[PDB]
């Protein structure tokens, strides 16, 4: 759907990933480092 679609606090600029809990995405961030 493509309304009133409820987004994400945190949105990696990097990529598509998201999550509601700041604990997690910093968690994905770190992929962001090696082979990228
Ligand atoms: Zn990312």
């Amino acid at each position: 759907g493509s309304s009133g679609s409820s987004g994400k606090p945190f949105k990696c600029s990097l990529c598509e990933y998201a999550t509601r809990s700041k604990s997690n995405l910093k968690a994905h961030m770190n992929r962001h480092s090696t082979e990228k």
